[PDB]
């Protein structure tokens, strides 16, 4: 039913790396095209750590979340719950 969410970060939205990065290593974990990008006009789908740089400059920005896949919902909702940190 794909999954998509505005978090606003609070000056994390888990940019930095680990986390976001872990949406791909754990993407091996949910089957999800988990896609963020800032309301700023910033898209980064959730592999592109090039692209997450981008949002980088979040710092007080809003972020997009968008998952697609079995598990779009754990993997769009365990960034969240890092994006939200």
């Amino acid at each position: 039913m794909t999954v998509k969410q505005t978090v606003e970060i609070t000056n994390k939205l888990g940019m930095h790396a680990r986390p976001a990065m872990k949406l791909f290593e754990l993407m091996q974990g949910f089957d999800a095209e988990v896609l963020l990008r800032n309301d700023e006009g910033t898209e980064a789908e959730a592999n592109s750590v090039i692209a997450l740089l981008m949002l980088d400059s979040a710092k007080g920005r809003q972020i997009e979340v968008e998952a697609t896949g079995p598990q779009e919902e754990e993997a769009l909702a365990a960034v969240i719950a890092l994006f939200n940190s």
